[PDB]
């Protein structure tokens, strides 16, 4: 079966922080799977002092394609629960800074964590052997080390950078790292010679757009700045020490403040005062981007959007799509982006689909991977698969 | 004379960033002083695309006690100007992050900076010998190293944590460090035995309050969180890696979100969304504090305010006043705070007064220092000086 790691540790101050993926796996489940999680994920469903959370909102539920589990839905599966005192103990080893503790959880081994994991995984006999792969929603070297000892692979799975309703839903699936430490550039390097895509970057973008585009390229700001959620894993671990405020100061070295348009992240706790910069108020990030000559970001999904619409983009942090931007030729960039969208990214629902997971677990050729994504999307060389997908969809 | 260091480097994206202190020294000047600064501080006065800055606002001018210089006012003094390409070069040595470059400027030696300083300081003969002390508005180990080579002391001078109109204006003056690396705790340790202050912490606070207090201790939040300006020197260098967002997550480990009251810094670029926490909207930080049972801060001036009003205070960064909070007994805390307010802090105008600077340059006894501050404030042992000041002022 699948071993799904949904750590309960409330680093950002929220209990059961990955509850939406717990509900998505639980909704889509054909076989039993092993949850490695925390008591919180199980009791939130009945605790009334938190039904104002967004994972219980029918608009988020419909958008991610899940319904709330019931007693029978829970009982198909096995559960292993981590405890809190390791969390308390972890905080005190990092000066009671929960954000530094999160950083450590994302980027270093924690021996106590590993022992707890090793203990739960043979808490009952037969558990270990039934495990076909681990799935983790974030990088976790404690788990990756545990997985090596046992001979298990680790699929790192997260919602993608293109999302409904603006786009088809996409998801990440990467054996090395999600967001940080990814293998997207190395997968492309192995197959770049098979890519001869007869489309522009804009045509790639249109294939994935599910809406009429805004499209008012008239009136502009020389520079657009993308802000991110301040304590997102991207901004804690893979940011190269850039923050929202040093990103703005980066931009202000280069442009006067009258030439800068700044878009706060809708999900951030913080908004911009209407004092110094021109604050964007577009209904969506695509219409924000189309108002800017160039775009500056740490590692937000919106940077990919800026690259697919042809904009000069500066990417200051590590991310899965950076390598696309770093290519020289215009054609080289198109081919790298097409591999990215059609083969690195996965149609969102497949990463919760157990047979597609078995497929990826056999490490098939890039042609097979691209042919299975396009089949899902549309419901013979690799280049002609994509070229025709583009040509027919249009 | 005085050698005043007002670095022109626009780390926070603002030219002539320390312009208000340049205008305060220029207004108060009796003798010629040597400015070590940048071309920007001189041309801003005539550049019309920046008279919207707050240093030209008659309300800031009246509050800090200065008027704008004229041609004659400038001509009393000598000027030495730093150049920009060292700044450009510094940025590229820190991944073009201006906030990391600022951190380095505040906490490490920069050899190129030192050579530039050494060059300007004997650009003309006789400059060096006329220098009686350097004054710097922030810590700068390049300058401190330069000062040691030449045999000069460095006064670190900044606006204090108590400010008009809520309080008498105060200023910092410290030979080792301002904000970071201060000597306040070590000055107190040398004289603690001379301190027997017959007053409460509240009476200390009242001596400095210049307004009727708000005073509505009825209705409360278990926890108040103080946010700071995100790219302030305090939050770049002396913060122990705490940020506004990890401070909130620190508080959320300890209290539910319904028990937390959060005050953004009025000067920050960012305000809080009205979604998750109760956002304070008091007219001033004192009325915010009086609504909270305990107060959490990195190293904001408001933490001192919380300590003078008797509140349980948590201080997560380095600051000049921390040592007061770390004391055990109630009496011990009063005495440490009285030394802090009456002898560590300086009445704001004296730190621009050239004869008072000569006084401090002779390193007089704490009794002399306290007697000169109280004389300024009111216009014989150390304990009876303060006890009577408190008793008469009331
Ligand atoms: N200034 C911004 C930033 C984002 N968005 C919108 O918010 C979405 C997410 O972009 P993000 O910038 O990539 O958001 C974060 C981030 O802040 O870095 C937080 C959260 O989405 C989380 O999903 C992580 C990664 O998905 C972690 O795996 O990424 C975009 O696709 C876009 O719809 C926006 O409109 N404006
Ligand atoms: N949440 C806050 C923070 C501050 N203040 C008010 O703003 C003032 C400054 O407090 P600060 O928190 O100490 O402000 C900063 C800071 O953000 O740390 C920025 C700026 O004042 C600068 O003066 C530095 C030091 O003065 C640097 O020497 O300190 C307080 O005295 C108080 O009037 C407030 O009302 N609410």
């Amino acid at each position: 079966g699948l071993a799904v790691f949904l750590p309960p540790y409330p680093f950002r101050g929220l209990k059961a922080p990955y509850l939406w993926m717990f509900y998505k796996y639980l909704h889509c489940a054909t076989d039993s799977i092993l949850f490695i999680t925390g008591e919180d994920y199980l009791s939130v469903t009945d605790d009334e002092a938190q039904r104002a959370r967004w994972e219980f909102d029918p608009a988020s539920m419909a958008s991610l394609g899940y319904e709330l589990p019931n007693a029978q839905s829970m009982a198909c599966h096995e559960y292993l629960t981590l405890d809190n005192a390791f969390y308390e103990t972890l905080l005190s080893r990092h000066h009671h800074d929960p954000i530094k503790s999160f950083s450590a959880f994302l980027t270093e081994r924690i021996p106590d964590l590993e022992t707890e994991l090793h203990a739960l995984l043979d808490s009952k006999k037969g558990i270990i052997d039934q495990i076909d792969t681990f799935i983790s929603i974030c990088n976790c070297p404690s788990l990756e080390h545990v997985a090596r000892t046992l001979g298990k692979e680790v699929m790192h799975i997260e919602i993608g950078p293109l999302r409904a309703p603006m786009y088809r839903n996409t998801a990440y699936l990467d054996f090395a790292g999600v967001n940080g430490g990814t293998e997207a550039s190395a997968r492309y390097e192995k197959c770049q010679a098979e890519f001869d895509i007869k489309a522009s970057l804009g045509d790639l973008h249109n294939y994935f757009l599910e809406v009429l585009p805004p499209a008012e390229a008239a009136t502009h700001s020389a520079a657009g700045v993308v802000l991110q959620v301040e304590d997102n894993s991207n901004l804690i671990a893979y940011n190269h020490d850039f923050t929202n405020i040093s990103l703005l100061s980066y931009v202000r070295q280069r442009y006067e403040k009258e030439d800068i348009l700044v878009r706060a992240h809708p999900g951030s706790l913080f908004r911009l005062r209407d004092d110094v910069f021109t604050i964007d108020d577009s209904a969506n990030s695509l219409a924000f981007i189309n108002q800017c000559n160039e775009v500056f970001t740490i590692n937000s999904s919106v940077g990919l959007e800026a690259i697919l619409t042809g904009k000069k983009t500066t990417v200051l942090g590590d991310c899965s799509y950076a390598f696309i931007n770093e290519l020289a030729g215009a054609s080289a960039t198109v081919n790298a982006a097409a591999f990215y969208l059609f083969s690195y990214l996965v149609p969102f629902d497949l990463v919760f689909n157990q047979e597609y997971l078995k497929f990826r677990l056999g490490h098939p050729e890039e042609r097979e991977i691209v042919g299975k994504h396009i089949e899902f999307y549309s419901a013979h060389s690799l280049s002609s698969l994509i070229n025709e997908a583009i040509s027919l969809e249009h």
